[PDB]
């Protein structure tokens, strides 16, 4: 199926470039453990209705799995599969104790209510609890998963397991009153501002008061933009969502724009500047660029286009592989999509610990560590990135099926 048959191509385009067996390559691409279950939930009609879910743990060699979950219509097992994959590499790249998985049930909630969505969570949980756990398997939130419906399955698990363990460790994004964490809405956002201070410092060009373009403007963006101003000094100069676009080479303030979003209801007209379109501000001279937008909006069509010496792939997959090529070989310095978005993983990761430890950091102790281990995960890509004279994307593939293999082999799962 085209999502697993593409993680698959993207394995063997990093295995080509890193030394690694063969048994190790087709030991990755089976996923260690699949979990197709029948979900049951009785409507508010009274009717029984059944859905299928998905739970794959696609690895756990560095540790216990970790992997979204998506209530989408559209799910599929090989979407399923494809991310677990996609979620292995994301824990490796930034050296989490982690292995992928990935948790999906086939269900449009738009119509499902409060009372069918609790239902929903509370039997999925009952579905796949012996594959689930703290120290094996920990869900995260993903597509139309919102963290009430974390709260929903952690007590579901809480209630099965009898109050046994540590519960709050099953899952993560929790609400803060039950076991959440700090830095959970901005995760992602801080992680690629993290990535884009270390892009600049490996250029040695500073970060004070320059230009940074966004496209997409979603909460990961706004935030992105926010704390790019806040903490680099760079001065955003466009803001877009998939509506619409503002361009104001004086400057601008993410909070006014999201503020006039709110108010009008899209993005565009902003006060004090010009309504412009997404194809052009993706062409548009910056100095950093932050695609935060629908996937592959960066495309062969305009590769070359792009002139901003730091590209940080906010948003997964935003560049196809042949517009990576193509502005690796313009001197551009492309920040790969996994590594990018690792910050709601990391802080996810520190979530699992605050949970497991009983033990809960402030807000500053979470923002620090996220900086260390961002920042030690860019250097190790960038490092390779020097060392193998491979593309960026390619180093970090490479880093994190190395992790990967290594720890195979120690533990013994493939012997070459
Ligand atoms: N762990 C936690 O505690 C936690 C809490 C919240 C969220 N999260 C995670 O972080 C994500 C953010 O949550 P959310 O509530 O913002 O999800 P959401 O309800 O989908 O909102 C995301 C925003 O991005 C915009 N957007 C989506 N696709 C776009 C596109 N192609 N172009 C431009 N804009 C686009 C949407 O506005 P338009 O539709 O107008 O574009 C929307 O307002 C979620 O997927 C969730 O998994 C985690």
């Amino acid at each position: 199926i085209d999502p697993f048959e593409m993680a698959v191509k993207q394995l063997e385009r990093a295995a080509q470039y890193m030394d690694i067996s063969e048994e190790a390559l087709e030991w990755l691409k089976k996923p260690m453990r699949i979990v197709e279950v029948s979900v049951p939930i009785e409507m508010d009609d009274g009717s029984v209705k059944v859905f299928t879910g998905f739970r794959v743990q696609h690895n756990w060699a560095r540790g216990p799995t970790k992997g979204g979950i998506r209530w989408h219509p559209a799910e599929t097992l090989s979407t399923v599969k494809a991310l677990a994959t996609w979620m292995t590499w994301k824990v490796a790249v930034v050296d989490l104790p982690y292995g992928g998985g990935k948790g999906g049930i086939i269900v449009n909630p738009k119509e499902l209510s409060e009372r069918e969505q609790e239902r929903l969570a509370r039997a999925y949980i009952r579905a796949v609890y012996d594959v689930i756990g703290p120290w094996t398997d920990i869900p995260a939130p993903d597509v139309y998963t919102n963290p009430k419906i974390m709260g929903w399955m952690m007590d579901e698990y809480e209630t099965i397991m009898r109050r046994k363990g540590p519960a709050f460790g099953v899952i993560t994004g929790k609400p803060l009153s039950i076991g959440g964490s700090l830095g959970r809405g901005t995760a992602t956002a801080q992680g690629a501002i993290f990535t884009i201070r270390e892009a600049a410092k490996a250029l040695g060009i500073d970060l004070k008061g320059k230009k940074i373009a966004v496209q997409g403007y979603g909460n990961a963006g706004y935030y992105t933009a926010k704390l790019a101003k806040e903490q680099l000094g760079m001065t955003v100069v466009a803001v877009s969502d998939s509506r619409g676009g503002i361009y104001n080479p004086d400057g601008l303030d993410p909070d006014e724009v999201l503020k006039w979003k709110r108010e009008h209801g899209s993005v565009k007209d902003f006060p004090g500047a010009t309504n412009i379109t997404n194809e052009e501000l993706l062409e548009l001279e910056v100095d950093v660029l932050a695609p935060a937008a629908i996937e592959e909006v960066i495309t062969e069509k305009n590769a070359d286009n792009i002139k901003a010496k730091i590209v940080a792939e906010v948003a997964n997959g935003p560049v196809t592989p042949e517009a990576d090529d193509i502005l690796r070989e313009k001197g551009i310095l492309q920040i790969p999509d996994f590594l990018c978005n690792a910050g709601g993983v990391t802080v996810s990761y520190f979530e699992w610990v605050q949970n497991i430890n009983g033990y809960y950091w402030t807000e500053e102790e979470v923002r620090e560590k996220l900086d260390k281990k961002m920042t030690k995960a860019f250097w190790e890509v960038y490092n390779t990135h020097k060392d193998k004279n491979i593309h960026m994307r390619d180093a970090a593939y490479v880093v994190a099926v190395s992790r990967v293999y290594q720890a195979m082999k120690d533990r013994g799962w493939v012997k070459k």
